[PDB]
């Protein structure tokens, strides 16, 4: 109704892609882009 339903949004930029857990993002980039490395 009235109120900000939280909903979290994570796109790798880098590839332009999407991720419902954040967690598999971070594993998902330090695993294929990896640039901190
Ligand atoms: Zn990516």
């Amino acid at each position: 109704g009235s109120s900000g339903s939280s909903g979290i949004k994570q796109h790798c930029r880098f590839c332009k892609k999407k991720y419902s857990d954040v967690k598999n993002l971070i594993k998902h980039i330090r695993d294929a882009h990896d640039p901190q490395d």
